[PDB]
């Protein structure tokens, strides 16, 4: 059931956002078929987790089916605000990551019938778009303003988050406008205290808080439930999330993941990178330096090949059930006092840990 | 005096805003220091039109000194709300339009040690420092959620304006993202419709109506306005300025205006090319063809040298001319019911038309 409604009310929506295009901005129906086919390609094809949760919040927490049918629609709504920010998010992020596929698809920039500058202005509307659905179907609702705003904090810790990705490969005392810079050639910016700041602010917020909170906005239950141990949760299940991603990104073959993967090419200060350069031999870390953020396969085999006899998958599984038992610790503390809620953290959970994606 | 302030403020909301980013966000002073060059880069130099239109309009509409202090702090905040904004569009504007320089200087995307991928991030935090000034300095402010929505729908117009820009030189019948389609080479589109249409949706709200309601706004004065009228004085005062703004494109040296036109180079749908292709000679027209959208210097020549041989300078005097009638005739309206609004509203024609910039 949670997929048959949330598809009802993408049509909902695209419908609403379509229209009031034509009828009021003056657009022909080509750009409106263009603008269709961008939503659906950008928006469309993922496994909706954003938007899922938000919606499998509400659901636990309502525990005069009239406000059901409110609680359970602003959900949906909410759902796919996140999921038109993730799909923002994802068409700049692929630009910046200069990668070629997603979603088994090329890159939205990398449509033939897609111009680099139209991209960037595609990804644009797409976040408009969140603004718009919500100004719509919430105008009449007592949450819309701290909504919004809860909405705005998150959306620029993700562009904050990509700041420091983004710069991760240059040492950041020389970092300057006015002054050109090559790549770090001594990396020492590739700690897990940089890593861990990457990823909460680029992943950990937008991707695993703010669904929680907008699943207790909607469902007016936002002051019951521990936030600090809420927030703790979703900062925990927000790093491994990203941790496997980058993991993903070198090791899981491109046909199950979607895409292929750009983060040693791009010389991303991945998981692996920081788990790896701590732990190895001044011999090892020399190889390294020499094969990483090159377009070379060779290089690329060579850095994937260094990962490999270092004994990461040593590293992740320790990692992982470090998480998993504070994880659940968590939820137990919020179990006490938040039961309902507590269960949706732990579906949430469930879609994560192990995740083969 | 206005201008005194405006710069206050400016440091203010820098202060706030960086200080945010290293207490809360865990940013070392490096990128907080990038990102101080960055906002001073992207947000000053330029005349601040949009920015002190709000106050003016904050300072007509006054008619104990505190509620002055508030209503005109609110108006400072407000200003570089759309200067924030405006800096945004114009570092995204000119990664999209190919542009070299801007206000003296290089490009943002251009500056030596800015990546292009940085830009786009850094043009986003552009956008988000807008949401994030008012959520702090508005936070107890009644009408601050009025504001969000009717900022956003404004920013929301100005993507879809320039959706407008970036495709206006493809056969929109053709247009699909899956099927690559290269310039048009008949031009069927370049009517003054279609370009009054561009220029409406992506300069006129957010340079002309959306800095006159935000000084309404913060004057808590919205009501005591004909909107309808006040509508339609943006949206002509809004077609003049990007007129103006293509024609300097073209015939403006670089020095007078601090950046180097690219309409020409761009295929763009200017407002010169439509009036030139309304009445050129299908031999002109042939010329044009094979001369537009091409960085070629002496082809660029040419079809500068077409329009001249055109004439579009008897043109322009006369449309000016039904302008600024139209326009003097809507104030008079707006004077009868709110002649302090109405005063601002003529200072605001005052600093267009016949602006040299
Ligand atoms: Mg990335
Ligand atoms: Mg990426
Ligand atoms: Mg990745
Ligand atoms: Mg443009
Ligand atoms: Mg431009
Ligand atoms: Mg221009």
């Amino acid at each position: 059931m949670p997929m048959q409604m949330f598809m009802q009310v993408y049509d909902e929506i695209q419908m609403f956002l379509l229209e009031e295009l034509e009828l009021k901005f003056d657009m022909d129906p080509n750009r409106v078929r263009y603008l269709r086919k961008m939503m659906d390609t950008t928006c469309l094809g993922g496994k909706y987790n954003r938007g899922l949760t938000v919606i499998d919040v509400a659901e636990s927490l309502l525990s005069d089916g009239a406000r059901r049918k409110r609680v359970l629609h602003d959900a949906c709504v909410c759902g796919w605000m996140i999921e038109f920010l993730q799909a923002h998010y994802l068409v700049e992020d692929d630009i910046m990551d200069n990668s070629v596929t997603r979603r088994g698809k090329p890159c939205w920039y990398r449509h033939p019938d897609v111009t680099v500058q139209c991209a960037i202005n595609d990804g644009l509307l797409l976040k408009s778009w969140t603004h718009m659905m919500a100004m719509h179907f919430f105008a009449d609702r007592p949450f819309l303003q701290d909504l919004l705003c809860r909405f705005n904090r998150v959306d620029y810790t993700t562009a904050v988050g990509q700041l420091y990705d983004v710069t991760s490969m240059f040492d950041s005392n020389k970092l300057d406008p006015d002054v050109s810079q090559p790549t770090t050639t001594d990396f020492a910016e590739f700690t897990l205290s940089n890593y861990k700041r990457i990823v909460k602010y680029k992943t950990a917020y937008y991707t695993y808080l703010l669904p929680l909170v907008m699943g207790l906005i909607v469902s007016e239950a936002l002051p019951t439930v521990d936030m600090g141990v809420t927030e703790e949760l979703a900062m925990l299940m927000g790093e491994y999330f990203q941790v496997q991603d980058d993991v993903m990104d070198c090791f899981t073959p491109p046909e199950r993941l979607g895409k292929v993967g750009t983060d040693i090419q791009d010389a991303k200060c991945s998981w692996l990178a920081v788990t790896f350069l701590a732990k190895a031999s001044s011999a090892q870390v020399a190889e390294f330096k020499a094969n990483y953020g090159s377009g070379d396969s060779e290089k690329v085999a060579t850095v994937r090949r260094l990962y490999e006899e270092a004994d990461l998958q040593g590293d992740y599984v320790a990692y992982e059930a470090a998480v998993a038992e504070q994880v659940k610790e968590l939820i137990e503390k919020l179990r006490l006092c938040s039961p309902g809620f507590a269960a949706s953290v732990e579906t949430l959970w469930g879609k994560t840990y192990k995740r083969q994606k």
